[PDB]
């Protein structure tokens, strides 16, 4: 722990007693680990509080029923009902259905968080450190980083710990500190001490803070603090209310829930108004307001039934369920609305290098100039064995292993690859594998130098650790790297200014070693090196070099190519200003061509299959890369974006070609082109921007810092697990698996969510409407009451609870990935879907009423009398109108209220079976595709059988179970409602794109 950023670079090194270039010894690391602990915060085991998870009572709908149960609890405490126990069942029934959905909701939120945190720990954060047991930089777990050791940081790296800057290898260092200071744009760092000890974080310009990202440059530093002493560690739980808001779909349903409230409220008030006639009816005797209290109970109870109380929980469930499914496929969701938005995605933008490709780079081909004689130019081509970063391979010429030192051109080629390089190799002992340190492109050159061994260095007797950078270290001991002009994606090249290491025997020449994009580098070459000789760049020589480059990139291997050049006579250092990066290209002119390297970069296996699935799902895929167009087009053909011979004359554009187009043509090009090569980070963001101008949901996939602007711009940013931290920071999803196939699954899963949310709405509306229609159909036709305040709360608990919620666990539709992406601005309920809600709601209302009437009109146990209660409901006892009223008490009979109560339950469990798919029949999608639903149906049916035969309960819910013959009628009328929907589903199936 060093608490001072005011100390100099020497004082920091002296404090921990560590050598700047060597790092902490193994014994030092041991002590510092005991004294300062592991560089790990606990992560806080209390991610959530059990009860805090339980608070699912925030939604308006839960609050309504919450209050609704209260009024029935107040109406049960004092008067307002004679038999109190039955009135004490009312609020407990309402509480019962809420807790059921609450348990379900709490459960899924619990499973999600657990699965999320488990997936987050799969890949241990690694850091680059110099330590005494190794000459080259090595990679260790970030938690094993202790205060005092030398840590190396590069572009795209997450800063592993609080670090005092010792040396900036680049000409500048920019850092993204938004996670700590809120500074939107990157800030510049230096090495000079900031004298003030109490200085705020924004002024610590000689410090790197853990959790921040290196925007540009490369630096060497020493850890000041780790663990909880780290600046970002103190503030993680320090401030609250920084959490996420509700998703677009969730906001869409919130709107929907309130509109339902206004309708149901109107209806409930309307139910109260239409029944102000039975004000003074003998049921409550002669009552001026007591008669209203009962119908106020009816209105309130009808609300609770009609209100989709399960809706708030089923959204959170479907979301948490989707996340958990994604978690199983090693996909990390950093932003909740990522899955629902991806479901309605029409265009997927994807980076090529590292994203569409495995980023396991290995130079397998390279050439230098052989002979130059007029219009004649011949090249010395070479092949390199080894597809890994391992320093094991051969340099083949004419299918013969050769010594690269034999060719002077290869000597300088290897020199450039070694010096003009900000990467290295580190052997990981754990299951022994050579790992890259930095960018894969540069490491492929590092392993090349090792394979070439141009100075015949004895490497046989070296360990696998030393061997990783054996030949590279030899070259570095021959030329002192003064400074480095960093790789810039505008000039697309990189150079290093070097002087002879001896500096005593040799002072003959300073050199600039340049590598970069072939086209750019070659253009800035005026000379061509032939061994140790140098000749002027001409037409024929230029054409020869370029044509071979075109061959490799278009070939069956599709080689990523780099040109390597040298400035024989560079400007004196005084004439060079390292301040502006725009003048670096000027410094990299009058170069001497040395050679061209060719890299193998295999596409990921699952990409080709995934693209076809995207094409079938109406999702378009565009490749966006800074690489050569020839190789980009060739890869596009290799992965299926383009056919093998599509001849895509107007479907592929370079950054130059794209800019030469007017704004209108650029915007239109993004519609037709599926391949953008040689483009800058700004182009990637602009392409996504154009696609969104057509009101499209655009997704972006990348791994580098050149994808960062486009990742933040797109609807959904998806990062690679092996990618940079800058890209992950700018993303909504992270694929730790590096599995591109998960994206297609993520799209599919999000559409199941929407469709399941649809079927949930389709079930509850079309069923609860039928409940409402029933109440209206009886009160208007002048029939006895079908239901009672208690009975109303029962058909709610049974039909609007778990059988409703279980629809959230519905399987994806059969043609879910054969239909086009849903437009984001589609109406939640289509104009025609609303007709189903009535067509089903109409029959349910007519089924529940016909049941209570059939007891009155055709039941043998009942009176069995013909039409319409002998035309009126007036009768009650003898001596009223003598219209053959042989029957005495055939009114206020509890058996038909049953009959309605039982049809209502049965017909909704019946209706729920239609909510397995939007338009697919029960034939193609049988009931056993959802076991969770059938269990809820059985539970609801069993709960209804229980409430009817357990003798004290019939007294409460008023039910003499006319068991055999009448349940048949209940089952009989409830059955066509699934038959009708089956016919109703067949219509829209065939009506719209049959
Ligand atoms: N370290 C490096 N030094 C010099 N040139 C480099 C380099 N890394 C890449 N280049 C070259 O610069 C070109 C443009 O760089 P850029 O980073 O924008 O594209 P890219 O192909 O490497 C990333 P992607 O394909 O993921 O978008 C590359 O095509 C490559 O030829
Ligand atoms: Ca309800
Ligand atoms: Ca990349
Ligand atoms: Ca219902
Ligand atoms: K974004």
């Amino acid at each position: 722990m060093e608490a001072a950023h005011s100390k100099s670079t020497e004082e920091c090194l002296a404090y921990f007693g560590v050598s700047e270039t060597t790092g902490l010894t193994p014994d030092q690391v041991k002590r510092h680990l005991e004294k300062y602990g592991h560089n790990e915060l606990p992560a806080e085991e209390g991610k959530s509080l059990w009860e805090l998870v339980i608070e699912q009572f925030e939604d308006l709908l839960v609050r309504i029923l919450l209050l609704a149960a209260c009024i029935s609890f107040v109406l049960a405490w004092f008067e307002e009902g004679e038999e109190t126990i039955t009135a004490f069942v009312e609020p407990f029934v309402i509480l019962l259905i809420l807790i059921a959905n609450a348990i379900v909701g709490v459960w899924q939120e619990r499973n999600a968080e657990n699965a999320i945190e488990a997936l987050k720990e799969y890949e241990p954060e690694m850091g680059k450190v110099y330590r005494a047991d190794r000459k080259s930089v090595q990679r260790i777990k970030a938690r094993d980083i202790v205060p005092g050791d030398i840590v190396e940081v590069a572009v795209g790296d997450k800063v592993p710990a609080d670090i005092r800057i010792l040396s900036i290898k680049s000409t500048t260092l920019r850092v993204d500190q938004s996670i700590l200071t809120g500074e939107s744009v990157s800030v510049i760092k230096h090495t000079e001490p900031v004298p003030d000890p109490r200085a705020v974080n924004q002024d610590k310009k000689n410090m790197l803070f853990s959790g921040t990202n290196i925007a540009a440059g490369k630096a060497l530093g020493i850890v000041a603090t780790t663990g909880v002493s780290t600046e970002i560690g103190k503030i993680r739980d320090q401030m609250a209310a920084t959490e996420q808001d509700k998703t677009p779909l969730q906001q869409k349903l919130d709107e929907f829930g309130e509109q339902l409230s206004k309708v149901i409220s109107l209806i409930c008030v309307a139910v109260w108004l239409i029944n102000i006639g039975h004000f003074n009816d003998p049921v409550h005797g002669g009552s001026w307001i007591r008669g209203a209290i009962y119908y106020f109970k009816i209105a309130v109870a009808l609300a609770v039934a009609a209100i989709p109380e399960g809706l708030p929980a089923v959204i959170t469930t479907c979301l948490a369920l989707g996340t958990r499914r994604m978690a199983k496929k090693n996909a990390i969701v950093r932003s909740l609305p990522s899955v629902e938005t991806l479901g309605c995605t029409s265009v997927i933008c994807s980076d090529k290098t590292g994203t569409l490709t495995t980023n396991q780079m290995s130079v397998c081909k390279m050439f230098i100039i052989d002979k130059v004689d007029g219009d004649f130019c011949s090249l010395n081509e070479f092949s390199i064995t080894g597809s890994t970063y391992a320093p094991e391979g051969e340099v083949l010429k004419n299918d013969k292993p050769i010594r690269s030192g034999q060719f002077d051109g290869l000597v300088e080629l290897a020199t450039i690859c070694a010096l003009c390089n900000d990467s290295s190799l580190d052997f990981n002992e754990t299951k022994g594998v050579y790992e890259k340190v930095g960018e894969a492109t540069e490491t492929a050159l590092t392993t090349l130098v090792e394979k070439m061994n141009v100075f015949n260095t004895e490497v046989r007797n070296l360990s696998k650790v030393e061997r990783a950078n054996a030949c590279n270290s030899v070259i570095r001991q021959l030329m002192k790297k003064e400074f480095t002009l960093e790789f810039s994606r505008d000039r697309k090249s990189m150079s290093v200014y070097c002087s002879p290491a001896k500096s005593s025997r040799a002072a003959v020449g300073n050199k600039m070693f340049v590598k970069g994009a072939p086209e750019g580098v070659i253009d800035r070459c005026n000379y061509v090196r032939v061994g140790t000789t140098r000749v002027p760049m001409t037409g024929p020589v230029k054409e020869k070099i370029l044509s071979v480059i075109k061959e490799w990139g278009t070939g069956r291997d599709t080689l990523r190519c780099l040109a390597l050049a040298t400035r024989d006579t560079p400007p004196k250092r005084e004439e060079m200003v390292l301040d502006d990066s725009s003048r670096f290209m000027e410094y990299e002119t009058d170069l001497t061509f040395v050679g061209v390297v060719g890299m193998l970069d295999p596409p990921r296996k699952e990409v080709m299959g995934s693209i076809q699935l995207c094409r079938d799902a109406g999702i378009r895929v565009i490749m966006i890369t800074g690489d050569n167009k020839g190789t980009a087009i060739a890869i596009c053909r290799r992965i299926g974006i383009f056919g093998e011979n599509e001849e895509v004359a107007d479907r592929a554009y370079t950054g130059r070609e794209f800019d030469d187009l007017p704004l209108a043509e650029q915007r239109e090009a993004c519609r037709r082109a599926c391949c953008f090569a040689r483009v800058e980070p700004s182009h990637k963001s602009k392409i996504v921007e154009y696609l969104q101008s057509y009101d499209e949901i655009t997704a972006m996939t990348g791994d580098g810092v050149n994808d960062a602007p486009a990742l933040k711009k797109a609807e959904i940013g998806i990062a690679m697990g092996s990618g940079t931290a800058v890209a992950k920071t700018a993303s909504e999803m992270v694929l730790a698996d590096d599995n591109f196939s998960t994206i297609v699954a993520a799209v599919e899963e999000g559409r199941a969510i929407y469709n399941n949310m649809k079927q949930f709405i389709r079930y509850l509306i079309s069923s609860n409407v039928g409940e409402v229609v029933c109440i209206f159909l009886t009160a208007a036709l002048g029939l006895p009451e079908a239901l009672i305040p208690v009975q109303l709360l029962w058909v709610n608990l049974v039909t609007d609870g778990l059988p409703a919620t279980a629809l959230g666990f519905n399987p994806p539709d059969l043609d879910i990935m054969d239909r086009p992406p849903r437009s984001p601005k589609e109406p939640l309920i289509s104009g025609w879907l609303f007709f189903r809600y009535m067509a089903i709601g109409g029959y349910v209302g007519a089924a529940t009423v016909g049941a209570a009437a059939w007891w009155f009109m055709y039941a043998e146990d009942g009176p069995g009398v013909t039409y319409h209660q002998l035309t009126h409901f007036m009768q009650c006892t003898e001596d009223h109108p003598h219209f053959e009223g042989l029957d005495c008490e055939i009114f206020e009979a509890p058996e038909p209220m049953t009959m309605a109560l039982s049809v209502l339950v049965t017909i909704e469990m019946c209706n729920a079976l239609n909510s397995l798919s939007e338009n697919q029949s029960l034939m193609r999608m049988p009931p056993w595709v959802n076991i969770w639903l059938l269990g809820s149906i059985c539970l609801s049916m069993s709960l209804h059988f229980l409430i009817l035969y357990v003798d004290p309960l019939p007294m409460i819910f008023k039910l003499k179970a006319l068991d055999l013959t009448q349940w048949l009628m209940v089952l009989k009328i409830s059955l066509p409602v699934i038959g009708l929907d089956e016919i109703l589903k067949f219509i829209a199936r065939n009506y719209l794109e049959g």
